[PDB]
């Protein structure tokens, strides 16, 4: 069997208009029982108390599944909902509708490589896991088996690695002392756990250097992590690329350097397969589907040898995420880009995908 | 009486750290005496209420007088201080010294035109004027003064106008650019009743007195320095500031070379917000976010700042307005 | 046909945290068909672009018309929903069910006049009416038919009136465009209760020209405007009781007491522990003050860029510390130095 | 020797407005001399790069020294200043101006105990220090100074110590590593701090101090500290008001703890047990007795409110919102915006003081 992946990229004038996302389904142009992610920006603070970014997903789920015919309870574990909540700027919100399905015959004429979705679920991650090795263990699991999923077994052609975990709220406390163990306090261990998962399964880093002490050198280029709520399944979505790929896109990935780098994201759409030297033609542009950029803050209050306040603001997260909408938009032109972070902080160095196409 | 202008870019740390301002003039590099402006970016909120901004003012105006020997009051006409607060993201705060002397003696193979900078005083601006044609006319007039200072006639070398008039706001600052409209002849004066591609307006207060800053080029000028402008097209938009750099004197198509990007001193970007929030096609939020005027400059900065790889840029803007935001580059001749 | 009114106060813990709500139905303890208004605080900014505020009307609305057996749509004239957006402080995210049903016996033990709540809609507020006299007639006319609704006559014995209005949206300018009209949130505000006043005759419709009791917000595109009024009157079935007062300046606890005497509590200066458990919900509306001078002071509040979540932070402050309910509604943070604020004790 | 303090609470419509502060000396009203401590409130965000705090600061210091007629460097370690930021609602920008000196002799008639103000400094504070037993010791020491700079001896006639501690700077940490120690910011020299109050006052054993409990047991704390900590500034600073039968002040002060973030009777303790006598309700002339209140309104242990959820712990504006409400509740009971409300950071019990008039019979 052969995987065929697409990108839908449809606007949202707030995180309920579903509109243009039900149109993708009525007008035929995609199955909605191929979906197997949405990936979408949301109006809102980006914060861990963003109710807006949740309506978004509430929204997305219920329309999917209209699309689908099922009710909305059996979305659970066969459609990856991942919601990033904060649009400052140039950054227009939207959804990105990620398709795939199998096919007995691979297409002849596509060049090199092509993208493959895969995902993977965590074991129940309890309380007092979060933040420790336990974490870190089944996250690689889920990581380990969404490469699988995708029929990928070299690292190197893995761009992309979302985890979705839990965070720690005063239930899961309550719960973990109801049955006598403790917790390592939240939301900032949750996600450094699970970003050393992603290392470990993509063999970033040696399992051996791995300890509860060590946990908060250790990175990996293509983790995009992020946690919160209360259910303990984790969930991974991993976007890579194969030879088996009957799909018209490509992915790629670089690290963007300091806060005022475009390179990463240069490097992102180049090794996606855009050749360009400086800057894109509108015809290039075009052909870029997705970018995918996590704008966490920098690890220094330094950029090009002068001071910068982005770490002492009190809007960090949001200017971060503005910031980073700016760099991506001024290259590709396209509004509807998924900037997440600025949570916290390669040292300095940020990671960002690119997807474009691949015709035959 | 050629002029001869220089733009010195020191940092600042805080709104009250004027100690590498200090330094220019104590180590010789910089002649206090000569200093016409400084133009500064403090970190807080940018808001009409920033006191940061106020703290930048106070603490500049004092050490440029101490580095002079007379005391803080004297500046009163002689220095333009302009403070922008609020900086975002990639913008480090500082302050652009602006010193102008005049040489008797016009030195040999400076190409084409140079910087040159002009300033002016408005008459008193009452309260009844604010917002309407006789401070529209106040403005024209400080332009029209400022322009004679610098020695320039011809308004399509005027490439910046900076004014800072009084508030009792948004009224103010619009019938100042009106101001630079008429004086530059971009609008005939005709077309004026109560009823600028260069302008840079700002207001707060209670000074009566409105201020004009000047800055363009002309062929008698003895400045190792050309100014140039652009006008950014949409919130997005990096043509305008690439506009600003080339026709300043920096030869490129796309993207600058470390050397090429070493050449540019200075931008002055006014990133007020879009005229509407359709950007390529597409819904943004930039006009319903609270912080609207925070990420307007931080999206200017990450434009700004990713061309010309300098985190010291004066970024300013955030005021309320389908695009058009002028932006000036001061690059080395 | 005697009137019986009930409130129910319960917690959310989000937005779409119906859990408490539901169960109120769930448990027998209220019936959902009788439900005439949901008006709730949610968590989130409170300002225009609020998008939780919505999320918990959205919410509200699907859980309602679960417990009753309709689909969401039909609630459609039938319940008010009312979600004032940003909780500040000390302020829990609720929702305040409000029932009312019609009966036979008049009981007795009953004490005085008791609470009745009346409703009404507007004819369709087009956007050439927004913020103009057209606009504070239909609302108005809402008004007396919100009056009519509850059974009473006398506006004296009206306490609360909270107004829903359209706001101008771009699509609304281009529709008055069209058809060659000219346009005039903050607008549609002041019509509206200035559309209170003339209704209640607090002011004359041929003419410092405030309703005491008026509770006006704005938005979306729905040219129906909505009135909700909180009243008394003799023939009242009700346990409970409305009473008002004017909060005088920002620092001012004596408005939220006063709306609570005159409902029916007798004390002083504080109340005990009982009586602060007989007021069973408040409704204050805190705009920002007039000016910046307070007891003879400068204070911050017209400048702060926070200004509305302040001002609902201080509001919440005052009204919680004297009943000891963190579920109480407080609104406001718009821009105007006198604030409503209205009671809801039990008669008992 | 008999102490006598004053306080003298005067508006600022800008960080920078020191019209009312100067007019304060220029009158002939107070003596710029007897100045030991300026406690102000200040427009701005309250959060630690407040720029506007420093330049209330810096302002205040340069009136004062033009006042005194000598150079604003010589204010170094004679006068407290002690600005907090943030000035949400009700809370009117202000500086309270306190001064004491010293007389031969006892005016008679005055009741009971009276004000007295005492200071202290610390040893300098290393990095290294910073939320450590260390800080918790030197502070200790600090506070011990300042109730004897103030002739007291009873703990219990303390009620406000202010603690101004360093907090955790880049270059800090990098001097630290220097010189081969460790370091773990400013919550943690907030707590180290308050410990030392807690310790110098009795209130708690020094036995029980480690740097595993400094901010785990919660248990052990200070009812009427007030920290705060920022700058590179090695060395901690002490304000201590307490009373004493020796005070020729025509004030005397009172604590009280607010129990949760909707109580008002802490505050009414405070001013009660300062002397006002009351059931419920201040009249206009018993407000009008209250001089002023230092209420720190730091964030909620809990989410939890009179068994309901509070938004409070998640709000980004917290700190603002905690200020609003402290200032809320304190103004509402004296009728003076400008008041002393400190706080913000995090943590269900907040400690306020009041001063009141002492008047001879």
């Amino acid at each position: 069997r052969y995987p065929k992946a697409s990108m839908h990229v449809v606007p949202m004038l707030a995180p309920n208009d579903t509109a243009a996302f039900r149109a993708l389904f009525a007008s035929g142009a995609v199955d909605p029982a191929s979906v197997v992610a949405l990936i979408a920006k949301s109006e809102g603070s980006g914060l861990h108390n963003d109710h807006a970014r949740v309506f978004a997903d509430v929204s997305l789920r219920t329309a999917l599944a209209e699309a689908r015919g099922c009710p909305v309870e059996d979305l659970a574990d066969s459609v990856t909902v991942a919601v990033s909540g904060g649009s400052p700027g140039v950054i227009s919100p939207h959804v990105t509708v990620v398709t795939q399905e199998w096919v007995a015959d691979l297409p002849a004429g596509l060049p090199g490589v092509g993208l493959v979705v895969g995902r993977g679920h965590t074991e129940p991650i309890l309380p007092e896991d979060i933040g420790r090795t336990a974490q870190v263990d089944k996250v690689a699991d889920a990581v380990a088996a969404a490469m699988l999923d995708a029929g990928v077994t070299d690292p190197d052609d893995v761009h992309l690695v979302m985890v979705k975990g839990p965070a720690l709220s005063s239930r899961a406390v309550a719960d973990a002392l109801s049955r006598g163990k403790t917790v390592v306090t939240s939301m900032c261990w949750s996600n450094d756990a699970s970003a050393l998962g992603v290392a470990v399964a993509l063999g970033e880093v040696k399992r051996d250097l791995v300890a509860d002490d060590r946990i908060r050198d250790l990175f990996s280029a293509v983790a995009a992590t992020s946690s919160g709520g209360e259910k303990r399944g984790g969930e991974v979505l991993l976007l890579a690329n194969s030879a088996q790929s009957a799909s018209e896109l490509r992915i790629g990935h670089g690290i963007t350097r300091d806060m005022a780098d475009t390179e990463g994201i240069k490097t992102a759409i180049r090794t996606a397969g855009v050749d360009f030297d400086c800057c894109l033609s509108p015809a290039q542009q075009a052909q870029v589907v997705q970018v995918f950029g996590k704008f966490v803050l920098p690890g220094s209050d330094v950029l090009r040898g002068q001071h910068i306040t982005a770490l002492d603001d009190h809007e960090a997260h949001h200017v971060a995420k503005a910031v980073g909408g700016a760099l991506v938009v001024s290259i590709t032109g396209q509004p509807m880009s998924f900037i997440s972070g600025g949570e916290r902080n390669p040292p300095g160095g940020n990671p960002v995908a690119a997807v474009v196409r691949r015709l035959p």
